[PDB]
């Protein structure tokens, strides 16, 4: 219920920017967000460079940070992460509907598709949170102030911070802050990420994984490792006859969508063409089918500071040190208490633990069945259904490495 | 040795007889396997049990003799067990059957049944009743062929009956019997095993068979996952084994790669393939999608048997079977020998039924392979290749 307190903070949203739910109206702007963060960090990036990250994080950290911010830093957030599109909602508000997002998103039991946030802003020991700052981050997102001696024991905190990163993403994320990140003057710093587990529903074999050639941006060759098979999922052959198909977790709340351009018809000019409506559009049109499944094995990595993109996006004040109004911690008062910086890091590793050969009897399927060979650049999302948010977004441009 | 077995005898690590006749009724079992392949189309059904057979005309060889005696030793594979007489072939054929219908204490159901439904005018040899009543346990039975023939066949078809559990009715077609009709030897064979790790019905979904060359089908198939003996051999085939609740008992699944024509792999059959694909396997962690489906297979030995080498046999002009009738060979052939086999496959379990029925004198006339074998003996009960899981 309705709790977590606000003072004279609150900023108005704009009254004006399928049942009637916070999580709904939260989670279609999250999307809006994520859809347009995508199509910049894409459009600054080498066509053949593989792009993954998390925006339900980072949408929500910066959601987290913002309950301490005030005046016009406030506003700067909720404007560059779209709380503002649902209607009349005041600012405070925003969180208790993230609570409810959050409830039912994250837990320890269920068909095991794990999903632990890793999500913390550490500041230096000289720095005394507001009260209620911890309360409601600990109660609404489930975290830390964490202070940590970046002063005197700065680089030990670096590490620190690294050396608890990992043990929340069961050893994979660990260097999610790199090397000339921390030093004296890093009054504070925010980290997060999403770890995630899962099994297929329906595994590839091995025994069917070949050899065949991907086809890049430019340079029309790569040997990747083709998973292949044949079964029934969710799919549609959309505009300009792009493919559209579901491939659903054991747990499934969870699913990966993708998204094949015809003939390469450039995963740029259909990477550009994007909207959470386009996007939704085409999740609503897709039916059962049965057909043929190629996939590459895959895995991809990306970290980076936030700064950067968030700024020229919009999100200035939380940065400088002369414009910040973060009245939450007042380690001191107005002690330029600024954000020094952000990391994000996103790991997705894709395959057929693998020894499970399959076998089938008796299944004699129809000579015309549509195939799905993604021997080319695609798009990636692993949406949570029953929620409707985008956890994850990528493009597999170069399944090979090697 | 004991058991007084007479007449015809004819004659033609390394020994264990037992063994030595289980493997000869397999080298058997393909080979009969084959030619019924043959007259079929590889799209086809076939379901068996070339196990009843053996028995079947084991037990009707008892009275053959001179030339009949021989070619029946020689196409049922007899003379491949060594150092010993025709009449000794019944004595082991008698221990392997006490063996196999015992195993599992109350786990898996293998059992049979054997009968004579002989004329009730007619007087028999003492000894071929109590020879067949004893090795085979088979009591002989007083039937009127020769007044109303039709409501003996009913009467012999209704034995099978409450012997399968119900299954197998109609193994005498209706116009088999007849006035003239001496002796009628029968087998049956029973089996309901339940799956070691059974398939469970909330996760059985309702994919489609189209049939190949032909229409469209709905097929039923179950799925699960979990540890099993596999190995995909040469050429891409998937060899699986399902173990059975009663261990010894338990199937065996034979795929092609991404259907390269079945045939081809019938054609290289022999227990030794069979043997080696059975013995490279290895404890997999795997996905199994089995169709849960029913079948069933009918259809005359006779035809068959003869290419194999049964010519004699089913000859009125020289089929010898003096043993029998007593006195003589009278015209003592026989007319034709019919079979009938029911498979079911489920969520449980399986089950299986086969009857095979000989009659001394009366009227003349895709997807993959199973296999129900015991480990023990290594005999191999039913048989057949699968081919429509949906039949409705």
């Amino acid at each position: 219920r309705d709790i977590p307190m606000n003072p004279m903070c609150i900023y108005r949203s704009p009254e004006k920017k399928a049942t009637n739910r916070r999580v709904w109206e939260l989670s279609k702007a999250n999307s809006r967000f994520a859809t347009t963060f995508y199509q910049h960090l894409a459009d600054s990036k080498n066509d053949n460079d593989n792009i993954f990250l998390s925006p339900l994080s980072i949408s929500t950290a910066f959601a987290m940070t913002k309950l301490g911010a005030c005046n016009d830093t406030l506003q700067q957030l909720m404007e560059v992460f779209k709380f503002d599109t649902i209607s009349e909602k005041t600012s405070d508000q925003i969180h208790f509907f993230f609570a409810k997002l959050n409830c039912r998103l994250y837990r320890k039991a269920n068909k095991s598709s794990k999903l632990v946030s890793a999500n913390r802003l550490f500041g230096d020991k000289s720095l005394t949170f507001n009260e209620t700052y911890q309360d409601i981050s600990e109660l609404v997102y489930g975290a830390k102030l964490q202070p940590l001696d970046f002063k005197e024991n700065a680089e030990q905190s670096r590490a620190a911070i690294n050396k608890w990163v990992s043990n929340k993403t069961e050893g994979r994320i660990t260097d999610v802050i790199p090397s000339e990140a921390i030093n004296e003057l890093t009054v504070l710093v925010l980290v997060n990420t999403i770890y995630f587990k899962g099994l297929w529903k329906s595994k590839f074999s091995p025994e069917n994984t070949r050899k065949e050639l991907f086809y890049k941006a430019d340079g029309e060759s790569c040997s990747a490792s083709m998973m292949y098979q044949e079964g029934k999922f969710r799919y549609r052959r959309v505009a300009e006859g792009t493919q559209v198909l579901e491939l659903p977790f054991k747990g499934d709340d969870i699913t990966m969508v993708l998204i094949l351009p015809k003939p390469e018809k450039s995963l740029a000019k259909v990477e550009k063409e994007l909207t959470p409506e386009v996007l939704q559009e085409w999740l609503d049109e897709l039916e059962e089918m049965m057909l043929v499944v190629h996939m590459p094995r895959f895995r991809i990595e990306d970290g980076f500071s936030l700064k950067e993109q968030l700024q020229d996006m919009g999100l200035v004040d939380l940065f400088s040190p002369e414009k910040s109004k973060l009245p939450g911690i007042v380690a001191e008062g107005r002690d330029d208490l600024y954000v020094s910086d952000a990391f994000h890091k996103a790991f997705l590793e894709v395959n057929e633990a693998a020894s499970t050969a399959v076998v089938i009897a008796g299944r004699s399927l129809n000579p015309n069945r549509v195939t799905f060979k993604a021997n080319r650049p695609f798009l990636v999302f692993i949406r949570e259904v029953p929620l409707n948010t985008i956890i994850f977004m990528g493009r597999v441009a170069n399944p090979c490495v090697k």
